[PDB]
């Protein structure tokens, strides 16, 4: 149970760190898509 | 270490599913943006 736990923190917190990359890029794209859309 | 087990097990499932539905929707504005940028 012990090995259980390590394994599912690490998954935890590599998908919490690639959702926060990820959630940066949205915010840098859909600022770019609106701008693009306007002109 | 299984309260700890359970703890980390629910916010990586958790984390999951909002991290696909990020990604698949990353996916989608980077797809509407190539589209509208070569229109």
């Amino acid at each position: 149970i012990e090995s259980d736990l390590e394994r599912a923190e690490e998954r935890a917190e590599l998908s919490e760190g690639k959702c926060a990359e990820l959630e940066e890029e949205l915010k840098t794209v859909t600022n770019n898509l609106k701008s693009l859309e306007a002109q």
